């Protein structure tokens, strides 16, 4: 199977040491787009975070923010696929015990509650998370509350269907645990030097690159750019 | 939606309090398939199990065995989805150097490795099957020696293929945590009384019975009797 479409975790993939975005790995992208290859961001950061990057980086395919509950589409549309308003519940009655606390961007989520909390409550508000049908992780600038089911699996499986993909034309590029929900997924799988084992040993092609610049080697590899 | 097919995980959902399949849930599914529901069922068995299960207790939609990685068809064919030459290899070698065991039942298997364990032997064999991107778990009869993403989500999203559906058309039934797979996907879920707490607070309906007698009162509140 010809690789037809990418699905890139922005956080994990496109960024040096200091957050920065990586300008090998926008040019790297530009060049396997000019030859065809559909590209999809995907990251825990909100929609108009994730729309920047899709008009200034130059992205042909649609972009999801909040791991995989936010979309923007090729036709300028948003949608959202749960809803903020219980995890927006939850995090106001546990700030009123813990250190869990609200952050910036959380003005613009829609459909999950971002936070900020004490390594010590982690445990404890988890468990409340999970009793509620959440469930939490960090990635990027915070932790993020979110609806069970609401991860880039979801988001990989919608674009397959939006493309009427085959898995094997689908290759997904992460680098840690909170990437695994689309790294099991019958899709071809590719990641960095510094990216977790587990990640690795399910991957088909592991870089001798990180922060940006296991792009352009996997794209060269998969002969895409 | 209209709920058209419900895909149902046999153990700690179809069995009574001796493990032993529910007369009642049987009835049940024989009534709702009569009018008009596709029933799958999904399990750790092997495939000729639980074909035993589809012709004896009337499944008129496809089974699957290996927790998701093995099928038997409406056509009466038998379709395999992974292979077990790198687990059963993988047995070969840990029996060599811990407690690991075949167990009775592989000689069936095709698509995994079932197995027997010392308790302390699990979490070096865990880690040394990981870096195989295979994963290890309890259910059912024995220990499953899977790989990864072979599960009952990825034979979820393979019936909601085969009968084009969309995920609200389609009922998930689950009890234990190697059941969380199918309540992450976007479909209609339902549990039995003694499910997992992290199940119950996922799920549309959560039963008041267990044992078998969720079933009925499951399908009667999704009007599918
Ligand atoms: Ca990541
Ligand atoms: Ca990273
Ligand atoms: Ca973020
Ligand atoms: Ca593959
Ligand atoms: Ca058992
Ligand atoms: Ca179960």
């Amino acid at each position: 199977h010809m690789i037809r479409l990418a699905a890139i975790d922005v956080d994990g993939n496109l960024t040096d040491r200091d957050r920065l975005i990586s300008t090998k790995a926008i040019e790297s992208i530009r060049s396997a787009e000019k030859k065809g290859l559909t590209v999809s961001l995907l990251s825990g950061n909100v929609i108009p975070v994730v729309y920047a990057l899709k008009i200034f980086l130059g992205i042909n395919g649609p972009v999801f923010g909040e791991n995989g509950g936010i979309m923007f589409d090729n036709d300028g549309s948003i949608k959202k696929f749960f809803s903020n308003e219980g995890t927006n519940k939850f995090l106001e009655e546990m700030s009123k015990r813990t250190s869990m606390r609200s952050i910036l961007t959380n003005r613009w989520r829609e459909a999950s509650t971002g936070f900020d909390i004490d390594p010590e409550d982690v445990d404890y508000v988890r468990k409340e998370a999970e009793s509620r049908g959440f469930v939490i992780f960090y990635s990027g600038y915070s932790w993020h509350l979110m609806n069970r089911g609401e991860d880039k699996a979801f988001a990989v499986n919608k674009l397959k269907e939006m493309y009427s993909l085959e898995y094997d034309e689908i290759l997904v590029i992460g680098d840690s645990n909170n990437d695994m929900p689309m790294f099991q997924l019958p899709v071809r799988k590719a990641c960095p030097a510094n990216a977790t084992d587990n990640i690795k040993a399910v991957s088909d092609f592991v870089s001798d690159y990180s922060y940006g610049e296991e792009i352009g080697q996997i794209f060269k590899h998969f002969e895409l750019m």
